């Protein structure tokens, strides 16, 4: 014996989680698309500094 | 025709649910403040080390 | 009055819910494993540079 009434408590309990599921998961998303554009950035970074500091080596030298 | 049985088991289950996306909510909530503290912290390092950097230019080329 | 089929398509979005609720805490997890892993290589990597630097430091001065 379970009413409507019972039965629609339970219903819009299940539509809220639906909807906090839905936001959830694009914000995990978003944290993993970031931390890749941080990952690409830097590896670039440490790559550019290193063509400066083998330039500063080879002005050591023979400059 | 559905048993209150029935249905207090699929109550069971949503509440369990909810406690896990009260959980989930909280741990990818950290995990944002957290990367923007690493960030924040990030940008001072290199600062830092810049000022740092400029005064070995200085020194190397006057001192 | 809840008829089975009312009853049974909430417990058929419930059971995807719960699929999604596993993939997410599993999605979660691995960023904060994998954030762990990287700020670990990150220490490592600023003491092995910071020990060349030592080593430029003391060729500047006495070699």
């Amino acid at each position: 014996g379970v009413s409507y009434e019972e039965f629609q408590v339970l219903v819009r309990r299940v539509d809220r989680m639906e909807h906090s599921i839905g936001s959830i998961v694009s914000k995990i998303d978003a944290v993993i698309v970031k931390l890749e554009i941080m990952e690409r950035a830097k590896l670039k970074r440490r790559e550019v500094l290193g063509r400066l500091l083998d330039g500063v080596a080879e002005d050591e030298r023979l400059g």
